[PDB]
């Protein structure tokens, strides 16, 4: 019963909460080290990446925009779906070997923990 959010106002980077974070949960802060379960599929449903324990510093400047701009909007414990044009993913570059140039992606993200950086 949750709505899509159009993050950038152009239809090309959209997020929906699939499983809300529970009462009292909050958003991660940039500079925290987050751990996510990330599933990536081509807009057609082909699964191209799965990482159950992906650790990264939220806000690192080279994280694809589709994640940098969506993960801060999640609560810890939330699962979200992100639909993102290639413009906000790997663009004309693609991600070898399985993501071609210009691929729109569906990202399913579960934010597991968020911990202060060192």
């Amino acid at each position: 019963m949750r709505e899509w959010l159009d993050i950038l106002g152009n239809g090309l980077l959209r997020k929906k909460t699939l499983v809300p974070g529970p009462p009292g949960s909050s958003r991660p802060v940039k500079g925290q080290v987050v751990t996510v379960h990330l599933q990536t599929s081509l807009e057609n449903g082909t699964r191209v990446q799965e990482e159950p324990e992906l650790v990264f510093t939220l806000g690192d400047c080279d994280v694809i925009q589709a994640l940098d701009l969506s993960v801060p909007l999640m609560d810890v414990g939330e699962t979200a779906m992100v639909t993102a044009d290639s413009k906000y993913c790997y663009g004309p570059q693609g991600r070898s070997p399985y993501i071609p140039p210009h691929a729109a992606l569906c990202l399913e993200v579960t934010l597991k923990t968020a911990v202060d950086g060192p």
